[PDB]
C-alpha cells in the first residue's frame, strides 16, 4: 500500500520527476540533503520500476509547494518502501523548496 503515498511529478514521463510523499493527508516534498541513489532506488522500486537511473538535487524538476515532509533520507538502498528508511521527523527539515529532491528511474 505504501506505493500509493509516493509520486513523481513534473518529469518527462511517470518514470521521473520531483519526489512527493503523502503524509497527514497532504502531499509534500523531500529535501535533497543526503539524497542519493540508494534512496532513489527505493523510490523507483516502490513505483514498479527496476531501479534508479540517477537522482538530482536542487529542484531539478521545479520547486514543490506546501510541506517538505522528509529530510536526511538514509536508505540502505534495499528497502521495500522509503517509509522504512531512516529519515527526519515528519516535516522537520533545515531545507527550503529550492532543495527539493528528484529521481529518474530505469524504465526506457
Ligand atoms: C518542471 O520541471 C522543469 C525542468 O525540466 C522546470 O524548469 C519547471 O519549473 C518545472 N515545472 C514547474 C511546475 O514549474
Ligand atoms: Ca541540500
Ligand atoms: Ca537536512
Ligand atoms: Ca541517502
Amino acid at each position: 500500500m505504501d506505493f500509493t503515498m509516493i509520486r513523481l511529478v513534473n518529469g518527462s514521463g511517470p518514470h521521473e520527476g520531483r519526489v512527493e510523499v503523502y503524509h497527514d493527508r497532504r502531499w509534500g516534498t523531500v529535501c535533497d540533503d543526503g539524497w542519493d541513489k540508494k534512496d532513489g532506488d527505493v523510490v523507483c522500486r516502490m513505483l514498479g520500476f527496476r531501479g534508479v537511473e540517477e537522482v538530482y538535487r536542487t529542484a531539478r524538476f521545479g520547486q514543490g509547494t506546501g510541506r517538505i515532509w522528509m529530510d536526511d533520507v538514509a536508505c540502505k538502498g534495499t528497502e521495500e518502501t522509503i517509509f522504512r528508511c531512516s529519515f527526519s521527523k515528519w516535516g522537520v527539515t533545515n531545507c527550503g523548496h529550492a532543495e527539493d529532491a528528484s529521481v529518474t528511474c530505469n524504465r526506457h
